[PDB]
């Protein structure tokens, strides 16, 4: 769920996920599709694509078990849609963390830039 | 700081400020600008106008002292910028609560409406 995804993203980035990633670029955030602006944005694109591959579970609302063990996300979750959901989430959290160096707060300003056609998953 | 802001908005409104106010209308939440769509939105605009007037401290980072006395915020903060920043936050919290009457969950969805040109403070 969002809860876990927000948690994981915090856990990896150390950043307030809600302010960093609620709206960012063309792909981070609920409304949002468009050619990735940058690596961060691309993580959210990849993560949205990841969600699309899922069947039988709801990324938004469904809870799943993961742990943080040695400071890394461990999707201990047997149920294999949930495992995949969890793994989508873990992927984006890591991805976002990896891309902190280029994170641009101006890409929060949805009105300060335009979104090209969405990239295809 | 956002810590104190978020607490106050919570205190006043009793709503989760993350779900309610991370993204609302054209002004509430990071990177949002535009003509306020309604009173709640305008609360947020006034609050950024408030921050805009501050010289000498950082509305995001700077912790400050307030108390909740008889379920009203008191900016007991001595230091003059931090107390102003407290008053901004105190004001928005109050404003958001006051305008809960007309709060429109519709305005949470970025792509559901347009933001016209920001008004000037």
């Amino acid at each position: 769920s969002l809860i876990e995804l927000t948690k994981m993203v915090f856990q990896e980035t150390g950043k307030n996920p809600v302010t960093y990633y609620t709206l960012y670029g063309c792909n981070c955030g609920v409304g949002r599709r468009g050619k990735p602006k940058d690596a961060t944005d691309r993580c959210c694109f990849v993560h949205r694509c990841c969600y699309k591959k899922l069947t039988g579970c709801d990324p938004k609302k469904d809870r799943y078990s993961y742990s943080w063990e040695n400071k890394a996300i461990v999707c201990g979750e047997k149920n294999p849609c949930l495992k995949e959901l969890c793994e989508c989430d873990k992927a984006v959290a890591i991805c976002l963390r990896k891309n902190l160096g280029t994170y641009d707060k101006n890409y929060r300003f949805t009105m300060k830039f335009l979104c090209d056609k969405p990239e295809k998953c």
